[PDB]
């Protein structure tokens, strides 16, 4: 689809309002055009073949209910473009402004949202554990940012190697909800999780433990689930990267926080340019400090942050 560059405007997953770039011919569509190659946004409507229709609305209102996730969905896969774009010089997740297209409503109360190499899938929740997934921007970007990764490190979802990306999608995900400027904090999903529990997510980011996950490699799970705990272990990564920004004392471990900035620098950098499909924890410790090395000096203070995070988490 072909048109005229619209802006519309519509309320979100969570009753926001908010603007987005459409495009229009005979009706108006979630194709933004302002954003490198593009993204589209389209209707699954409860099917499970992708990715179904570009999504047509009538009046470039989207203030139905059924609107809402598309919306979140389109809207949110742009912020975090320009999350990248921005922060780290980086166009689209391949780097070359690849498009990216999001479906949403995709079955009947599905609680899982994802990414499936080729594009972003929404389930819509039952409305007990979830509600629709794109209402939480730091799904959107966790999601988004697996893309990124398999774009760099092709990192392996299995053990550390899982936990290091899946932290990294918390990590990144995080950042750009901070990035957007509204609600951020360092929960996962606060915000499409278990609709009727106010103050509870998925994880913590600060304080792991306060869900059940490690924050100390000594905890580590080791077990068979979740692919050898991936959504687990990345609790210990978590605490690490949400130190080294804002600092704390860790089992007894004083960590002198640097901002999220250059945790964001840090890590994107060793993602793209350090990390091996296989990389485990110390290995990840190592490239950190190593691009933190080639970001600030051997003798840095964050070069230094970034050692008691981990001399902190217990990875050496
Ligand atoms: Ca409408
Ligand atoms: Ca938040
Ligand atoms: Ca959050
Ligand atoms: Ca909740
Ligand atoms: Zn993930
Ligand atoms: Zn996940
Ligand atoms: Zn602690």
């Amino acid at each position: 689809i072909t048109g005229t560059s619209t802006v519309g405007v519509g309320r979100g997953v969570l009753g926001d309002q908010k603007n987005i770039n459409t495009t229009y011919s005979t009706y108006y569509y979630l194709q933004d055009n302002t954003r490198g190659d593009g993204i589209f946004t389209y209707d699954a409507k409860y099917r499970t073949t992708l990715p179904g229709s570009l999504w047509a609305d009538a009046d470039n209102q989207f203030f139905a209910s059924y609107d809402a996730p598309a919306v979140d969905a389109h809207y949110y896969a742009g912020v975090t473009y320009d999350y990248y774009k921005n922060v780290h010089n980086r166009l689209s997740y391949d780097g070359n402004n690849a498009a990216i297209r999001s479906s949403v409503h995709y079955s009947q109360g599905y609680n899982n949202a994802f990414w499936n190499g080729s594009e972003m899938v929404y389930g819509d929740g039952d409305g007990q554990t979830f509600i629709p997934l794109s209402g939480g921007i730091d799904v959107v970007a966790h999601e988004l940012t697996h893309a990124v990764t398999d774009y760099t490190a092709g990192l392996i979802y299995q053990n550390e190697s899982g936990a290091i990306n899946e932290a990294i999608s918390d990590i990144f995900g995080t950042l750009v909800e901070f990035y957007a400027n509204k609600n951020p904090d360092w929960e996962i999903g606060e915000d499409v999780y278990t609709p009727g529990i106010s103050g509870d997510s998925l994880r913590s980011m600060s304080d792991p433990a306060k869900y059940g996950d490690p924050d100390h490699y000594s905890k580590r799970y080791t077990g068979t689930q979740d692919n050898g705990g991936v959504h687990i272990n990345s609790g210990i990564i978590n605490k690490a990267a949400y130190l080294i920004s804002q600092g704390g004392t860790h089992y007894g471990v004083s960590v002198v926080g640097i901002g999220r900035d250059k945790l964001g620098k840090i890590f994107y950098r060793a993602l793209t340019q350090y990390l091996t499909p296989t990389s485990n924890f110390s290995q990840l410790r190592a490239a950190a400090v190593q691009s933190a090395t080639d970001l600030y000096g051997s003798t840095s203070q964050e070069v230094a942050s970034v050692k008691q995070a981990f001399d902190a988490v217990g990875v050496k």
